């Protein structure tokens, strides 16, 4: 059928999209869409159920592989048609079993089509076969990364899968890299990847009118602005903190397009985001271009460093970069804030909560002013800063920060969402 | 309808343009703004994308950095067309290389979607009415148009509403027949455009008007005496080559055979295929062999420029000129063509002394094979002129430049900007 209040249409310049037929207010559920295929990330095993993504302590372990946990035998046998793709190879390959998460998700996509080749209730407006691939635009270096995924697919998932032509496998991974979703928790921590066909129909905008939240394996779409009949439903694919140039670089790299919304054409927030300190002698333009290029490099340098460097060395990257940037950038600069945010996360892992709160409170005020009204990046930041206070018995500034997240999350997740209950339950704990 | 001219059906040539009032040599028949246009890739940074203004120091486009404008005025004025390529040029990167015909065709579809009514550029012949010569398309020729439709969907599928593939075949066929290539004062390629009213004029190897450009505006000026009732004729091809070579391009590219005075009588075919009668007169078959050889090496040099070094291109000319000099006189148009190519290669190596030695040899016989007012002769005088100005040979330099002014003042007009800059080159001491 068709989702009530919404209609599929061809947006001029954006291919296909989702358009509203009835008015939607801030907080209204536009539609819900169950996952077509989904996988729990490796680092969250034991904390969430494999079948329904229920976070709970004490989960029944899988007898054969011991690396898959369920709430009970109910969720176990329900997940077996998909778990059988990995249960046996995880023990046979042992340490050598390490497929990418995109390959894990793709292997279950092929499995779902094999045991359910007709339209699922997850694709009432956009079938999985209709996913745009951008195959024409794949760079040669990008083509080897997709071929390396097909090689791992045959390497790990050859037991239960009937593989189509290699041409059909290249286009399948291309669609997954464009239409794939990453499930996140309340703290915006990575929980897994999934495919939501009807949700993938919505286009991108740096000033979106809806935000996507998750209730286990079910994706919920809720309006973050006022949506009138005839207006297209827009979401955000990327982190809206960085300037127009940085945003469109991720968009062109990962999705093969350049955003042309109000923010991207006028560069309104580019002044406040690339904020410069107006000392007596204003920094020359070349001194600004050098620091911005320096800031983007060290941000990518920190991403590689986390994979193999000690926490004390990751904190040294932040404190060194902050010194070099503080000569030109004000503390409200998004690059200064990013490094300070990474330093806050490293302190939270070393359980130096006092040091993380000094970073969290410093950045929270300038952080929120660069985001939309109801943003999950701001809500999760208030949650992280909130729960750190509750562990140090600072329940004054703790519940004050938690109510800020609840205010934003009640619009994004909804008032009945389970995340809203647990945060209220954390303020009740005396 | 344009005053002084009328659209009519020429017997044997479909439709054409006919004059109603007398026109003197140099009179502007009409002017026509471009319907769709595109700047060639190799002239970016030298000319504005919107108005083809040649100027140093052009504002670069922030998003793609591969599109230059005079100012933000011309930038946003070209945005309804530039947005078709701005984003894909960065996304595709190195792999973005559509043919210029596809670039121009993609902008035609953009113009018709935001302006489906009659434009002031089609006061006598609409774009929909362009002849297609679809019946005459060879099956192998159909593969080049299908290869262009494939690239059209491949590169311009984001902002374009594509009709049926049948409607796309007929569209590219119209572009290949009615398309124009904008040239500068040296007849160097600046881009492609569509001038509907200008495309109405038929071809003749002795034309009465010549088409010049003032930025993106095409200007038509008479090169002969035009009486009321006479059809307005232009030239589609380079009038240097013999009748057989000329009509081969016409049947290949425009699917017709010219039947003007030159083609029916072959008057200049004797002087163009001039043969030197040494003591033992060259055999008749030896002429057919050298002519076929000369036409082959001309196409052989055409492929070589795309991937061979300039020092190797000069070896192709000097080798062919030696073999041809046994039968052909130095005034032969085939000898002149290779010498013209050698002159251009020497000018790229900045060996202007070596290029001037070729230029002076060919300039006098070159002009005698062309009409009185021909841009091919004007541009040749311009290249020879400014080459002297770089070597401080301003005597023979301004003397060669005054020859271009004589021809260009009739073709381009006395108010044309090209006439001002060359006068500024003689005034610069
Ligand atoms: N704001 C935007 N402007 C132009 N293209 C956009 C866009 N937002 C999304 N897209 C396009 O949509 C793709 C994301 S998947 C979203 C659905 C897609 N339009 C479809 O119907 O298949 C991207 O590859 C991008 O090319
Ligand atoms: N001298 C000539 N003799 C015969 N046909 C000619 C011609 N010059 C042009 N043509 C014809 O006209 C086409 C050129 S495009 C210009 C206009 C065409 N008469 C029209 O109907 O709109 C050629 O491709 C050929 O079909
Ligand atoms: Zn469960
Ligand atoms: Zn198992
Ligand atoms: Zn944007
Ligand atoms: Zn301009
Ligand atoms: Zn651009
Ligand atoms: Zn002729």
């Amino acid at each position: 059928e068709g989702l009530g209040g919404l209609e599929r249409f061809c947006s001029p310049g954006k291919g296909r999209g989702l358009r509203a037929l009835q008015p939607f207010q801030v907080g209204d559920l536009l539609f819900s869409c169950p996952a077509y295929a989904y996988v729990l990330t490796v680092n969250e095993r034991g904390n969430h159920c494999e079948y329904c993504f229920t976070r709970k302590e004490g989960l029944s372990k899988c007898g054969r592989c011991k690396q898959a946990f369920y709430c009970n035998v109910e969720c176990q046998k329900e997940d077996w048609p998909m778990h059988k793709l990995e249960c046996s190879p995880m023990v046979v390959f042992g340490e050598n079993w390490n497929p990418s998460e995109t390959v894990r998700l793709t292997a279950r996509i092929l499995a779902k089509q094999k045991i359910h080749p007709e339209r699922t209730p997850s694709e009432k407006l956009l079938a999985v076969k209709e996913f745009e691939s951008h195959l024409d635009k794949l760079d040669n270096e990008k083509k080897d990364l997709i071929q390396s995924d097909i090689a791992a697919l045959h390497h790990f998932y050859s037991k239960h899968l009937g593989f189509p032509d290699n041409d059909s496998l290249v286009v399948l991974f291309a669609q997954v890299n464009c239409n794939g979703f990453t499930i996140e928790d309340e703290e915006l921590s990575h929980l897994g990847s999934a495919i939501f066909p009807d949700v993938a129909l919505m286009n991108h905008s740096c000033c979106p009118n809806v935000i996507v939240t998750y209730k286990g394996t079910l994706a919920e779409v809720r309006a973050v602005q006022e949506i009138k009949p005839g207006e297209e439903v827009f979401t955000s694919y990327i982190d809206l903190l960085y300037p127009t140039e940085d945003r469109n670089d991720r968009l062109r790299d990962s999705y093969f397009f350049t955003c042309e919304c109000q923010e991207c054409t006028t560069k309104d927030k580019d002044k406040a985001k690339v904020e410069i300190r107006k000392l007596s002698d204003p920094p020359k333009a070349e001194a600004i271009r050098d620091m911005v290029r320096y800031a983007r490099n060290v941000i990518e340098e920190f991403r590689r460093a986390k994979h193999y460097k000690s926490p004390s060395e990751l904190l040294e990257i932040c404190e060194l970069s902050q010194e070099k940037m503080s000569s030109v950038f004000e503390d409200s600069n998004v690059y200064m804030l990013h490094m300070m945010y990474q330093a806050m996360g490293v302190c939270a892992y070393m359980q130096d909560a006092e040091g993380a709160l000094q970073y969290g409170q410093k950045i929270i005020k300038p952080y929120s002013k660069h985001y939309p009204l109801y943003s999950l990046n701001v809500a999760s930041m208030w949650l992280k800063l909130g729960r750190l206070y509750m562990g140090l018995e600072h329940k004054a500034a703790g519940e004050k920060a938690l109510k800020k997240a609840i205010a934003i999350m009640e619009v994004a997740h909804g008032k009945d969402h389970p995340y809203i209950s647990e945060i209220k339950q954390e303020i009740e704990s005396h």
